[PDB]
RNA sequence: UUUUUUUUUUUUUUUUUUUUUUUUUUUUUUUUUUUUUUUUUUUUUUUUUUUUUUUUUUUUUUUUUUUUUUUUUUUUUU
C-alpha cells in the first residue's frame, strides 16, 4: 500500500501540470528575419531566387538572420502564393519576419530589382549581390552543385524549376534533425530519393553545402518551427496528394521522434522483448516511470513527435537518466539483437555496465523464452517449449 | 487496532494544517531593491545596461540591495517590456521595488542618463559609475567573461545583445540552486548548453564571476522568488515557444526539487527496488512517514518543486531524520547500484551504519529477486527465477 | 551525487481456365377375433381395583482512606 502510494505518486507528478493547455510565453525581443516574396510564377525568376538564396545560406559573410531568411524563402518557393506560406512562420513565438516583396533580378543578376511596394538602397542591393558571390573555397567550382553547369541551365520551363527546387529542398530536409566525419544515414536517404525520382542526381549539392545547411537549420529556431508546421501539414494530407507534400511526408517519417532514442529504444528492447528478466525487483520503480512517460507523451499531442526540433523542455522528462537500469538493460539487448545497434551512442554517465551485460546475456540465453499468454492461445505444451528453446539456443 | 491507530495518527497530523491554503504573512519592514527600467529596445543600451548591472553584481563595494536590483534587472532585459516583468518581482511578500526608469548612458559611460521622470543627483550618477568600475582584483583583465575583449564589442544588432544576454543569464540559471572550489555539475551544464547553442562560448564568465553570482542568489530571497515566478511561467509554455523560455524550462528541470535529495533518493532506491528487506518490521513506522510525506508533497501544489528556492519551512518536514533507518538503507543501495552515488554527501548524524551496510549487501545478494506481481503476469516458473537469480549473482 | 542528443527505417516472388455430374430394383389382398367359474347371513361385544390431609420453611461474616504520576536525545543542503 505504501508501495501503491509510491506508484501513484510517480505517475501523478509526471502528469500534474499538463491539465492546462500551454500558455503563450512572455514576449521577448527578436531579431528580424527577412524572407523574400516573389509574386511571379516565372520559372526563371523562381530558379534564380532559389540559387540566389542558396548562396546566401552558404555564403561566408552572412549573419545568421540572413541565412535563416534565405532558407525560409527557399522552403516557400514551391508555393503558388509564397506570401501565404510565409505566414506559417509568423505562428512562431520567436519570429519577427520582414517580407521584402521582390519583382525580379536585373538580368545577369543577382542584383535585386525590388517591388515598388518597398524600396531598397543601391548599397544594399549591391551588398546582397556581393553576398551571393562569396561562397567558401571548400566548395568546388564557385558553386554548390557537384555538377559545375547546373547553375548555367536555362530555366525556361516550370518543370525544371520544380525538379531543382524539390531536389534541393529534399537535401535540406534530409539533414534536418542531425546534431552533426558522418554520415551513412544521409547518403542512404539520398539514394532512396534518387531511385524514387524525388531527387535528381543532376542537382545534388556538394557534401559541404549540406553540412552548412544542416548547421543553419540546427541554429535556427524559427526555421525549425516552420519545418515543424510543414511537417504537420504533410501529416494531414489525403492519400491522394501533390508531389511536394507526399515527398515531405515521407522524409518526415525519418524526422519524427528524433532525439529520443534512449526512450523508444528502451521500450523496444526492454519491454518489447518481454523476457523474464523484466520481472526483477530493481526494474520495478523504473517500470512505473516509463509508464508515466508514455502517459505524458500522448497527452502532449501530435507535436510530441517534434520535441527535439521544437527544443522543448519536455525532452528532458524522457531522458534515460530517469530509468538508468532498464536503459542499460535495453541497450545490451539491443546490442546483440541488432547489428546496427553497435554504432548507436549508447554509452552514458549513469550507464550501469553490470545491467548492460545482463541485457546482453539475457538476449543470448533466454531467446527460447515464450510469451505464455501467446503460448496458451496456441495451446503449447512444455515439451514443445523446451524444444522450441532447443532449436533457438543452438542457432 | 492500536497500530492502525498509530498509522492514522502519523498521517493525519502531517496533513492537518494543510486543508486551508496559506495566508500571506504579517507585514514586515523591507529593504528597497532598485531595478533599472529600460523603455528603449536599442541594442547598444540594452547591452551596456547588462554589462553595467553585471559589474554591480560582481562589484567589491556594492551593498546586497544593489546586487539584488542589478540581478533583477539582468533577468528582465530580454523583455519586450521590462516594466511588466519587473512587476513579477512585486508579487513577493519580501519585495519593495523602486523602478528607476533610465533612458540611456552618457557615451563612453557608465554614467547613467536618467529619465526626466525621476531625477538623479550627479553624485549618485557618478557613484554608480564608480561602482561599475570596482570588480574584484582577482578577476582577470578587469572584466569578467574570460575572453578579455568581449566587452569591447559593438552591440549594434539585437541578435548580438540577445546572444550575450541569454548566454550570461544561463550561467546565472546554472548556479541557481547551489549552496556553495569544485562544483563539477556546473561544467557539464555549461558544455551541454554550448552544444545546444544556448550559451555562446564567447560570453562565458570567469569561474569566480559565477561563484559570486551564486552567492548573491542564495542571499537574495526576492531574487529567488522572482526566479521561481519565471520557472513557473516556463512550465506553462506551449510546445511551440520562444528561445529564452524554452531555455529556462530546460535548465529549470535541473533546479526542480533541489535540496530534497534525501527524500527522493530514499524513495528511488529503498522503495523503487522493492527488495525483500523492505519488509523488515523496523521500517514499518518509517514507511508510513514516507507515505505521509508523499501525500504532503501533493497537497503543496506545483510550488512543492521550489521549496529550497522558496526557503519554505516545509523543507524541514522531508528531512531524512524522520526516517533514518530507511534513509541509511537506501543510501547503501544507491552506493553499489550507482557509481555517482559515492560523491553524494550521504553521511549524517542520524545515519545508522548497520542499516547502511544492510542496504549495501541487500543490493548485491538480492538482485535476482523478482517483483512477484510482474513474475506472475509473465507466468514465470520457479526454475526460471533461479536460473535468473544467479544468472544474476553473475558478473 | 547523477540527469541534451548520436544506430536502423523505399521498392523487388507467386497469383486465368481445364476431371466428373440423365434415367434403370422392389412396392394390392390372404391368420386369429361370441358366451361359459365363484359370488346372502352365521363369533365376540354392560359394570364391578385405587383415588383427603400429615416434613422443613425469621435474623447472625466482611464491607472509608494511603504507592507512583513535570522537562531533558536526534533533527537545512550536499
Ligand atoms: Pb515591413
Ligand atoms: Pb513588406
Ligand atoms: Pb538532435
Ligand atoms: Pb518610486
Ligand atoms: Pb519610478
Ligand atoms: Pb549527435
Ligand atoms: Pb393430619
Amino acid at each position: 500500500s505504501v508501495l501503491k502510494a509510491y506508484e501513484r505518486f510517480t505517475l501523478t507528478q509526471e502528469l500534474q501540470d499538463q491539465s492546462e493547455e500551454g500558455t503563450i510565453p512572455p514576449t521577448t525581443l527578436k531579431p528580424v528575419i527577412r524572407v523574400f516574396i516573389l509574386t511571379s510564377n516565372n520559372p526563371e525568376l523562381r530558379s534564380r531566387l532559389l540559387l540566389f538564396c542558396l548562396r546566401i545560406v552558404l555564403s561566408n559573410g552572412a549573419r545568421d538572420s540572413h541565412r535563416f531568411g534565405a532558407l525560409l524563402t527557399m522552403f516557400s518557393l514551391p508555393s503558388a502564393t509564397m506570401l501565404n506560406h510565409v505566414k506559417l512562420a509568423d505562428q512562431s513565438p520567436e519570429a519577427d519576419i520582414e517580407r521584402v516583396e521582390i519583382d525580379g533580378f536585373e538580368e545577369g543578376s543577382f542584383r535585386l530589382i525590388p517591388n515598388a511596394r518597398s524600396g531598397m538602397s543601391r548599397g544594399e542591393i549591391n551588398a546582397y549581390a556581393a553576398l551571393a558571390e562569396d561562397l567558401p573555397d571548400t566548395l568546388n567550382h564557385a558553386t554548390p552543385f557537384v555538377d559545375s553547369e547546373v547553375e548555367g541551365t536555362a530555366w525556361d520551363e516550370i518543370e525544371t524549376f520544380l525538379d531543382m527546387c524539390y531536389s534541393v529542398l529534399m537535401q535540406a530536409w534530409i539533414v534536418t534533425c542531425k546534431c552533426m566525419q558522418p554520415a551513412a544515414s544521409i547518403e542512404k536517404r539520398l539514394q532512396k530519393y534518387r531511385q524514387q525520382g524525388r531527387i535528381n542526381p543532376r542537382y545534388l549539392l556538394q557534401p559541404e553545402a549540406r553540412r552548412i545547411i544542416q548547421n543553419v537549420i540546427r541554429k535556427g529556431m524559427v526555421v525549425r518551427h516552420f519545418l515543424t508546421f510543414e511537417l504537420q501539414l504533410a501529416r494531414a494530407q489525403s492519400l491522394v496528394s501533390n508531389r511536394y507534400y507526399a515527398m515531405v511526408g515521407d522524409v518526415g517519417k525519418y524526422i519524427e521522434n528524433c532525439g529520443m532514442g534512449g526512450f523508444f529504444l528502451t521500450l523496444k528492447y526492454a519491454l518489447g522483448t518481454r523476457w523474464p528478466t523484466l520481472a526483477l525487483a530493481a526494474f520495478s520503480g523504473e517500470l512505473t516511470k516509463l509508464k508515466s512517460l508514455m502517459a505524458l507523451y500522448q497527452t502532449l499531442g501530435e507535436q510530441a513527435r517534434y520535441l527535439a526540433l521544437l527544443e522543448s523542455p519536455h525532452l528532458m522528462d524522457f531522458a534515460a537518466a530517469n530509468y538508468p537500469l532498464l536503459y542499460s538493460y535495453a541497450m545490451g539487448i539491443g546490442y546483440v539483437l541488432d547489428v546496427n545497434m553497435r554504432n548507436y551512442a549508447f554509452s552514458r554517465s549513469y550507464m550501469n555496465k553490470t545491467y548492460f551485460q545482463l541485457g546482453m546475456e539475457t538476449a543470448r540465453k533466454q531467446q527460447g523464452a515464450v510469451d505464455m499468454r501467446m503460448a496458451e492461445d496456441l495451446g503449447l505444451t512444455q515439451a514443445e517449449r523446451t524444444e522450441m528453446a532447443n532449436t533457438l539456443a543452438k542457432l
